[PDB]
């Protein structure tokens, strides 16, 4: 059986609900719960479902530049996959692999309806209203390297009131929307989700990058292609957008 | 020094217009144009430029297997690099290799303006307007082997009416929608660039599936993970934006 690591974030995996006690990969459920199935159901391989310890995606620390959360274990081979709406960026690629994507998306903005602010330079050039994204994930590290004038006063805005502004999950930005005059800078897809279920909040402007999600293996790793593959005939049977429909 | 496989298609490739008569690249631009030069210049390489000598993209002839087109240029390794809008495919990702995405797209329709028409299935219910998309295409691929119901009605009647309502290429097809009763199946992307420059045109309904385009190269090559490196650098600098902004 492959070890597949993954890490709770609603509606890719989340803990199922039952009156009586649940075990192994029956605890969970989600829409990377239903992707790694398909993917079981085409490859033929068996696989138990295990929460990254430290809660983290992936990044590399400032100082030493030791990786940690689900990179971290592909690249010591604590895990055979990581599936988890993972973002494929370019500082990840570098130190394990990514399959080709099975969701595409962006960063934007989720904030209230019915204001002026229309998009990231409204944000960035006010700071009445606190501004702020997930600490040491794909959205912060966008701003962190963005040399676009206006992304790069966001950025000078969160790193001077990093404290203050920026959160530790999407739970919490969405929690701060909903309780501060607060917009939070995260991903399209999630955005999405929250939209659907909170009728007074809505995604403001467009999308500000592109990315994917992709399944995460050890660099060198034979999976890679054959999850590829996979992911591609899912894509093409509609099996990844009814999937979608039935999470979001 | 790398030899590159492309096509023409507006307004990816196209020969660069000039009183005087142009030789070796720089006959071409195009937003492939435009990338291979940022992808050389990451990685360091030089190349040449040729047009595929069938002028296909990369099908597979269902009698015998064979393939043609750049596809077939990469498997037989007489081209080191693809650089056009070709889709990542599963038949193909299962003969030569792609990079990630540099685009992002889905099949959709092209029509006129003003027509109860909404939907795919508003097509497939009827056979008045008629409908098609180029042959042995991934468009066309895609309807071929849908097991949805609509699409599968699409597809009995585009093939069975294979003579009258497929066309050779992206012109043929937006010819028709403006010469004649017909609604064209064709990538979204495309259909930005024309909706952009025929105002009596228009895209019917959302895309009905997804798909990206990807630098292809022959499997196994070293160049692929070292490309698609490149590309998410030229993502992350907001690169991508920017060229499909210039061309479009
Ligand atoms: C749930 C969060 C912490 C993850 C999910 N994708 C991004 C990532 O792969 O880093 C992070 C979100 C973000 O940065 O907006
Ligand atoms: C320009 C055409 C012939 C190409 C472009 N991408 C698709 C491909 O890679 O097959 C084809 C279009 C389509 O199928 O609608
Ligand atoms: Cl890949
Ligand atoms: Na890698
Ligand atoms: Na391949």
């Amino acid at each position: 059986s492959l070890i597949v690591t993954t890490i709770l974030e609603e509606p890719y995996v989340l803990f199922k609900k039952s009156d009586k006690p649940l075990y192994g990969n029956d605890r969970f459920e989600g829409y990377c719960i239903d992707l790694l199935r398909e993917l079981s159901t085409i490859l033929g391989f068996t696989y138990e479902i295990r929460l990254v310890e430290d809660g983290k995606y992936g990044a590399q620390d400032d100082v030493n530049g030791q990786w940690n959360g689900m990179v971290r274990e592909l690249i010591d081979h604590k895990a055979d996959l990581a599936v988890a709406p993972l973002a494929i960026t370019y500082v990840r690629e570098k130190v394990i692999d990514f399959s080709k994507p099975f969701m595409t998306l962006g960063i934007s903005i989720l904030y209230r309806k019915g204001t002026p602010i229309d998009s990231a330079d409204d944000l960035a050039k006010q700071t009445k209203i606190e501004y702020g994204a997930v600490e040491d994930g794909a959205t912060m590290t966008f701003f962190k390297k963005s040399k676009i004038s206006t992304y790069d006063k966001m950025w000078a805005f969160m790193s001077s009131r990093r404290q203050s502004v920026l959160v530790k999950s999407n739970e919490e930005g969405i929690q701060r929307v909903l309780t501060s005059d607060y917009a939070f800078l995260m991903e399209s897809t999630t955005i999405e989700f929250v939209t659907q279920r909170n009728c007074n909040l809505t995604q403001i402007g467009g999308l500000i990058d592109s990315k994917g999600y992709g399944v995460g293996t050890p660099m060198g790793s034979p999976y890679r292609d054959k999850i590829t593959i996979a992911i591609l005939q899912l894509q093409e049977e509609g099996k990844l957008h009814m999937m979608k429909e039935k999470w979001w």
